[PDB]
């Protein structure tokens, strides 16, 4: 009887319900399909680990926004009925758009989702929005950085101000590619657990005996890069960290590191690669981090300044790296003037940062009032797909 949350994350899709404190469903965005000499998809991480040959790795979301509707369709259709099995004629949904959504897209959105799936009640929020109400905020800025699009969302009395948002490339797919580049100065292959199945006591610095699962297809190139893209992120968590000053050769290095093992086994206690990788968003023609939020706040009047310089939260995938808000909170606290008091709000936990927007749904959705806000079955009757632009800001 309650409402879904679902938050279409730029790499990992977040859904549950509205009363939840986090979400109960969570599956990698990316999925599999191949056309017949059917196009039906595969879905979920269990599916996408089976290898099969002409079976590509496609993201709806290339833009941020969603590009592939059929693609979106498909793993909504997937998510409705197996991970959060349900009706769709029952649950009302709220959707967490992008915060620089083109209307069209809006638009097309809730006409799938009446249509197709028939839902009765409906909302669509901005993921920035979302944020900062999870955060326990109507007013601040909020610094996005998912996949493929981190962006600097300034929001002023719960509404996005469009004028001051700046999209920066530099998410986190740059810096996991950024870790495959300095492995190949390392010069180690990068192979992917689903073909390795073998272990034994490598040598440091040495090739490991890694054995291969012989009778498996060929794989496509979009997978296989799909998977190679997976161990480095799993390995990008858990050893990139943010330098608290800019890096400049510090004592031998960075003193000694973590001896992270791949899934060859063998590995090389990496050294200052894991503190040169994450400035890939510090120091880049492009802008930095900083940079991105002064241009920001910078952009919008100068009333609400205040407001948002010191009310600026941090919440996305990529943001989740040690002392990353330590040294951003530095280099925003240098660039901001000495008579501004800038605050970032101590949300570092990966449920507070990745599932951010979730929260903020969660929330949203279940306030009693939600009921009045959203938009009705019967309105989307008489009053065409159209109404998704005035009931929701």
């Amino acid at each position: 009887v309650g409402a879904l949350v679902f938050d279409i994350g730029s790499y990992t899709v977040r859904a549950g319900y509205a009363g939840e404190d986090c979400p109960k469903v969570d599956f990698p965005t990316a999925i599999g399909m191949v056309v017949e000499r059917g196009p039906t998809y595969y879905i979920d991480t269990n599916a996408l680990r089976v290898p099969r040959e002409n079976m590509e790795a496609i993201s709806p979301l290339k833009n941020g926004m969603v590009e592939d509707w059929d693609s979106f369709q498909a793993i909504l259709d997937h998510t409705y009925k197996m991970h959060v099995k349900s009706e769709a004629s029952l649950h009302p949904v709220l959707m967490s758009e992008a915060p620089w959504n083109t209307r069209a897209k809006r638009e097309k959105l809730t006409e799938l989702m009446f249509e197709h799936y028939n839902i009765p009640a409906f909302f669509l929020c901005k993921t920035a929005v979302l944020t900062a109400f999870a955060n326990g905020r109507s007013t601040g800025l909020i610094l996005d950085s998912g996949a493929t699009h981190t962006t600097a969302i300034p929001v002023h009395d719960g509404y996005v101000l469009q004028q001051g948002i700046v999209k920066s490339p530099l998410a986190g797919d740059f810096i996991t590619m950024q870790c495959r580049e300095l492995f190949q100065e390392m010069n180690i292959e990068l192979v992917p657990p689903y073909m390795i199945a073998s272990k034994e006591a490598v040598r440091e610095g040495s090739p490991a005996n890694w054995k291969r699962k012989e009778k498996l297809p060929q794989v496509t190139r979009s997978w296989h890069n799909y998977m190679c893209n997976c161990v480095i992120q799993d390995f990008q968590a858990s050893v990139l960290q943010v330098s608290d000053s800019t890096y400049d050769e510090q004592v031998a290095a960075q003193m000694p590191t973590v001896h992270y093992e791949f899934p060859n086994g063998y590995n090389c206690d990496f050294g200052a690669e894991r503190l040169k990788i994450p400035e890939g968003l510090f120091d880049p023609t492009m802008l930095g981090v900083s940079h991105v939020v002064t241009t920001s706040v910078g952009m919008c009047d100068i009333d609400i300044r205040p407001g948002l310089y010191g009310s600026v939260i941090v919440a996305g995938g990529n943001t989740l790296i040690q002392s990353f808000t330590d040294r951003l909170n530095r280099e925003l606290s240098q660039k901001t003037p000495p008579s501004m008091r800038l605050k970032l709000i101590a949300n570092n936990t990966t449920v507070e940062r990745r599932f951010s927007s979730w929260i903020g749904g969660s929330i949203l959705a279940s306030l009693g009032t939600f009921q009045q806000m959203w938009i009705s079955k019967q309105e989307y009757e008489e009053g065409g797909k159209q109404c998704v632009e005035r009931k929701c800001p």
